[PDB]
């Protein structure tokens, strides 16, 4: 990223399929009129609606562990 130094939240569009940063969103949003649902690959969290906004940073978030259970991930909308 074109920027004076690396070290920010970015996220990955489910619309389409783009990395889109935090402060991106909103310009991305613009273009893509599709994104309902963002995920963090800082972290790996998944933030629907306008959730991803208060997720600012990456910090004292036991995702670590745990994990394992089902590989299977697809499912209904309705989670
Ligand atoms: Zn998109
Ligand atoms: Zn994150």
């Amino acid at each position: 990223g074109s920027s004076g130094s690396s070290g920010m939240v970015f996220f990955t569009c489910n619309a389409c399929g783009e990395s889109v940063k935090k402060i991106q969103v909103e310009k991305h949003v613009s273009n893509c009129r599709n994104c309902e649902c963002l995920s963090c690959i800082d972290c790996g969290k998944d933030f629907w609606g306008d959730d991803y906004k208060s997720h600012v940073k990456c910090i004292s978030e036991g995702q670590k562990y745990g994990g394992k259970g089902y590989e299977a991930k697809s499912g209904p909308s309705s989670g």
